[PDB]
């Protein structure tokens, strides 16, 4: 109990992503008081797959992330069931309307090009778009189609590494970097 890392999220990040990544943590039984770089990271997740929402037209994307496990299911289901699109393996956290694919974000402290493979060996799932943002500012999805405008992802990295910095700045940044 007490680490500064939890107190720095709760200040970094806005209250309704703080809720939800403490629903994610507590409903698959983690304590966001002890494992408090993940807590971190699931926020970091939460915020970027909101703002990547926020870059399409009105109606593009279905969210998925930020659910209670159920009801994201049940949305993905209803998806599948009016698209004709094989439902994924693993929950996804967005779906693309314009473009008929369901959308894996990832966030990593390593280099693009190892987490992309672990995602892609990990999810099987031929059908899924992978789109990957790091903490550098480096970006890598399938097929080289990054779905978005080049503004829209600019803003999300501009944020990823002002965490970055916020971070290093109360020297918490190390732990987090060497966490995952
Ligand atoms: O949806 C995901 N997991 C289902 C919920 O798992 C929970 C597990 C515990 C509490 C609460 C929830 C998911 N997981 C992952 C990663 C890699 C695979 C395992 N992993 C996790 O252990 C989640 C922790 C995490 C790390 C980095 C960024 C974001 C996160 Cl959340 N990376 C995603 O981008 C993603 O979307
Ligand atoms: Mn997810
Ligand atoms: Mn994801």
């Amino acid at each position: 109990r007490g680490s500064h890392m939890e107190d720095f999220v709760r200040q970094c990040f806005n209250p309704m992503i703080v809720e939800l990544a403490e629903k994610a943590m507590k409903e698959y039984g983690e304590d966001p008081k002890i494992e408090t770089n993940k807590f971190a990271a699931i926020c970091t997740h939460l915020e970027v797959c909101f703002m990547y929402s926020d870059g399409g037209s009105k109606h593009r994307f279905e969210i998925i992330e930020g659910r209670d496990r159920i009801m994201a299911w049940t949305v993905v289901n209803s998806i599948c069931n009016t698209t004709g699109v094989e439902k994924p393996k693993f929950l996804p956290d967005l779906y693309d309307y314009k473009e008929n694919r369901f959308i894996e974000i990832g966030v990593t402290r390593r280099e693009v090009h190892i987490y992309y493979l672990e995602k892609a060996n990990k999810i099987k799932s031929e059908k899924t778009h992978i789109h990957i943002f790091s903490f550098t500012g480096e970006e890598m999805a399938t097929k080289a189609d990054y779905t978005l405008d080049e503004e829209s992802r600019a803003r999300i990295k501009t944020r990823l590494f002002t965490i970055r910095q916020e971070m290093a700045s109360r020297s918490l940044w190390d732990s987090f970097r060497q966490s995952e």
